[PDB]
């Protein structure tokens, strides 16, 4: 459903006008290989027209084929690669490994095989590429190429980007809407604040943070921010669309209520992968509650409403008692210092109510005042059913303890705590972060689930496009498959020759 004219939309600009840009980017080689999608496309294509480096993209390839194999496919898989790409008479044969790290990778391959045996390969091939290679595609049309696409990201959005539908969520300040991309067809989630009601109650600091957190984050598990512009009477926040539902209603809704153990494993896994990331940002979530972990349609989860997180600053503490009655953890309640712990309690919470089909301090079938909760969630330890294997018990026991400092993935080492815990011991976390775990609910498509001061913070929202998911927006709806020419038989086409214009 993209528009008539698209390609004019996002016709490439001649490569003379990008100058400007190639003078002001960090030429980073993750950055620009790496992390942004369409310069790691371009960057690996470059590398398609070099005998010599292809082999190198190859076997990285084969190498995340590896990471996520099952663990009894393994030595196979691990062979092939051996047999294809480091043994000395390979028409793919890479040689920038030394020869010596070949002959220690048999070694462990003659030993139990690790999902890592390849890691230190392709360290020193990625090295290899950083020097010359990269250097070379920093002077190819392939780069030339990858300064169009940027001049196209920071192009300026406006309502007239977008084609607002329905309103398919509402809240505080504002509601959620649901609007397409004009030139592309992507769809996604308008957040509208209303700008009247962010001057009075005077949130603009709170809206601002939310929008800086939701643009810092690039996670499969939380939802991402695309776009942020401004129009007349409202802000706009263009993110993630999610309509799977959310996680309060298959639990009471569709459940017993509740889950059996493995689907609320699937689901805990997927959120603490969300909260690891936000956490590699040392910022805080806080408001970890059922009815914001929301499904796409393929069955996957992201946590939404980052409305109450919170950046801390490193090796310093924050204090604020806010949240959802029920979901606070003590050291909140208490409006103590704390840090990310919060959100491991908030985690218990969750594989709990997952599991047991209510709360842990409140029952379903129980009507209590707030201060009876939060006294319980004080001084009284939850009970657990034959629901729980012992598994089960343990983790969400240390998830729920009281001490923030004996709760689990509260030192120094994380989530990955977490993530080794027995309750985990049957789930495959790069499998899962490489989305390859089948969800164990599918949503039906059809299903329906449910002055001058301004001006200044205006110029600090409204950044538009965000770079990361503009590539993959580019790149999903084949934008970028369909724009990507170049001339025939390799040379230079029209709108990257200097010479005409
Ligand atoms: C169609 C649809 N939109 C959504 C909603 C989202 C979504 O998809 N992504 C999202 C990312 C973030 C937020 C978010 O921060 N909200 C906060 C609390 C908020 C704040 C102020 C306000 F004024 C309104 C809302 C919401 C969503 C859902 C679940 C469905 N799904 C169904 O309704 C099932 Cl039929």
């Amino acid at each position: 459903g993209k528009s008539k004219k698209w390609k004019e939309i996002l016709k490439f600009p001649h490569i003379s006008q990008c100058e400007d840009l190639r003078r002001t980017i960090d030429r980073d080689y993750c950055s620009l290989c790496d992390k942004q999608p369409i310069g790691r496309l371009l960057f690996r294509q470059f590398c398609e027209t070099r005998p010599g480096l292809e082999c190198y993209i190859q076997f990285l390839d084969s190498v995340a084929e590896y990471e996520v194999t099952p663990d009894e496919k393994l030595g196979e898989k691990g062979k092939e690669i051996m047999t294809k790409y480091l043994t000395p008479k390979s028409p793919v044969f890479i040689a920038q490994v030394g020869q010596d790290l070949v002959s220690q990778t048999e070694e462990k391959l003659l030993q139990k095989p690790c999902k890592e045996l390849f890691s230190a390969c392709a360290q020193s091939v990625h090295e290899y590429l950083r020097g010359e290679p990269f250097h070379e595609y920093l002077d190819s049309m392939f780069f030339d190429r990858f300064l169009q696409w940027k001049w196209l990201e920071r192009q300026p959005v406006t309502k007239n980007t977008f084609r607002q539908y329905r309103v398919l969520g509402k809240g505080g300040f504002g509601e959620v809407c649901a609007c397409q991309v004009r030139a592309t067809g992507k769809m996604y989630a308008c957040k509208r604040l209303e700008k009247k009601r962010i001057k009075k109650r005077k949130g603009e600091s709170m809206a601002l943070n939310e929008k800086q957190i939701l643009e810092k984050v690039n996670s499969q598990f939380v939802v991402n921010l695309a776009y942020a512009y401004e129009t007349k009477d409202a802000l706009c926040l263009v993110l993630t669309i999610m309509n799977g539902g959310d996680l309060k209603f298959h639990i009471y809704n569709m459940g017993n209520p509740g889950f059996e153990e493995e689907r609320a494993l699937f689901y805990a896994a997927e959120i603490l992968c969300g909260l690891e990331d936000l956490h590699r940002e040392n910022t805080v979530y806080r408001n970890l509650k059922p009815e914001n972990i929301l499904l796409d349609d393929y069955g996957h989860i992201r946590i939404s409403d980052l409305g109450l997180a919170v950046k801390i600053p490193e090796g310093d503490l924050i204090r604020g008692r806010v949240g959802t009655v029920g979901y606070m953890a003590p050291e909140v309640l208490n409006n103590q210092r704390y840090g990310l712990s919060p959100d491991y309690w908030g985690l218990g919470c969750l594989i709990y109510e997952m599991i047991e089909g209510q709360s842990p301090f409140r029952g379903r079938k129980e009507k209590v005042k707030r201060e009876e909760v939060d006294r319980r969630v004080l001084e009284t330890e939850e009970v657990y059913s034959h629901k729980f294997s012992e598994e089960a018990k343990s983790i969400c026991k240390m998830l729920l303890t009281k001490d923030a400092k004996q709760r689990l993935g509260c030192q120094e080492e994380g989530a990955a705590e977490v993530k080794r815990h027995p309750f985990f011991r049957n789930m495959n976390f790069k499998r899962l972060e490489a989305g390859m775990l089948d969800p164990p609910f599918v949503p039906d498509p059809r299903a329906v689930y449910c002055d001058h001061t301004d001006d200044d913070f205006y110029s600090k929202f409204s950044t538009g496009s965000v770079s990361i998911p503009w590539q993959n927006e580019m790149i999903e709806t084949e934008c970028f498959k369909e724009l990507n020419v170049f001339g025939p038989n390799g040379t230079l086409p029209p709108d990257l020759n200097r010479n005409h214009p």
